[PDB]
């Protein structure tokens, strides 16, 4: 029972302190925790460029990883408080949404990384059990674009690390400066403020 | 080898944001005159006892306490995890020497929080205290850690030292517990800002200590 995650990898809307490049850059891409090849959880399942940025849709497949997340979610207050509105409890989808709230890329496309908060602004990670559902979270998207994505989505366990790794990668995150302000930005920007979701930001 | 941790539980010069966090000097000192040794845990969780409180003392600027982290099951978990933490790797500053375990405690559990009505229930290592000034300073030597705190005076340290001259591993949890509790901390708002306020308040300039704030 895998988990999809979707978001923008790069946001044309925003000027860095760091569209042609990407569409050209196109014609098994893996997905890991925080850019650490001993921590591959699953794969990208689609990329696509649109009116406002590069958008990505990846799948989270690893039995050992998901097991940590399940166990770890059982001992989290945030998770226990559940999600909102009419959304139904999903301990695993909520704990990811909290832990790895951000997305980042490195063909020219090396891999996609789930991280606590992303390098390039506007890169909020939306988790969920259904790919259509996660695309439907982002108002800027269109159904022609979802056609681009659904076209793509419609080994063994590659996970070297363990809880301890994750435990250590987690408290690095705690010291990234003004991360919660940055994360709420990608919210009021990519519109997952509007369509309700499992996002904890 | 255990790790001591020290800091303010409450600051008299500070007005709370919640009315329920009032502890002033007259109430603290009354309780100190009141009559096991108090346990130390992670986030007020009775399953996460990592050791004990070794001393408390009312002093000019507040209530201060020194605590000891003895648990081998806990410390082991921490040891394994600092092994995989970029912050730990970057390393401490100035002339300090690397202490992976000490550094990771300083990151994960930057704060102290008292549990109080035997009116002192316990003390809690936690990622940030709701009282301000509750920065938690870790180190291998009780003295050294109290020397990290400017507001303290020899008379105050003599009272402290006189309490640390006082085996049932009490920890009942695991990495999963701490994993889940960490991503809670991620969504405490104005956390890093608040820790930094704590730093400047109590003197701990961080160029003389393992604090990571
Ligand atoms: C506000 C903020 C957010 C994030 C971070 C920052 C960070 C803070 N700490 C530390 C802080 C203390 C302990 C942890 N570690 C990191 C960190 C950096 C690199 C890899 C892993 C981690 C965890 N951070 C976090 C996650 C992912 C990041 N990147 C950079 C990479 C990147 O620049 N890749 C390039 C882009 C263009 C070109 C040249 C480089 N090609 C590429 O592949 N990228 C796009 C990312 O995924 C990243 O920069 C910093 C601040
Ligand atoms: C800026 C900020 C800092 C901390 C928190 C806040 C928090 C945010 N989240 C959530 C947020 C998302 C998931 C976790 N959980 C917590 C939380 C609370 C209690 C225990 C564990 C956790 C993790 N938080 C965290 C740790 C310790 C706190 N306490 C409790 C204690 C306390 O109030 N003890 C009292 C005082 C008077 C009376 C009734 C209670 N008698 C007592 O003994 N104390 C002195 C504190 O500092 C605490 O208030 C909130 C904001």
């Amino acid at each position: 029972t895998p988990v999809y995650v979707g978001g923008f990898l790069a946001r044309y809307d925003q000027s860095p302190d760091e569209r042609d490049v990407v569409e050209h850059w196109l014609h098994a891409l893996p997905l890991n925790i925080n850019h650490d090849d001993t921590a591959v959880v699953g794969h990208v399942a689609a990329m696509q460029s649109v009116r406002d940025g590069l958008f990505c849709l990846g799948c989270v497949t690893s039995p050992r990883f998901l097991e940590i997340v399940r166990r770890a979610s059982e001992k989290s207050e945030l998770v226990s408080r559940g999600p909102v509105s009419p959304l139904q409890p999903d301990k695993v989808v909520e704990f990811l949404s909290g832990s790895y709230a951000g997305l980042s890329l490195s063909t020219p496309f090396k891999h996609v990384a789930l991280c606590s908060v992303g390098r390039r602004r506007g890169t909020l990670a939306v988790y969920g059990r259904d790919p259509e559902w996660v695309t439907q979270r982002f108002p800027d998207l269109t159904a022609a674009d979802r056609d681009g994505l659904r076209a793509q989505w419609q080994s063994g366990d590659p996970f070297r690390s363990d809880s301890y790794g994750l435990l250590g990668n987690s408290v690095d995150a705690l010291y990234i400066r003004e991360r919660l302000p940055k994360l709420r930005y990608d919210k009021q920007l990519v519109g997952v403020t509007e369509r309700e979701s499992y996002v904890k930001a």
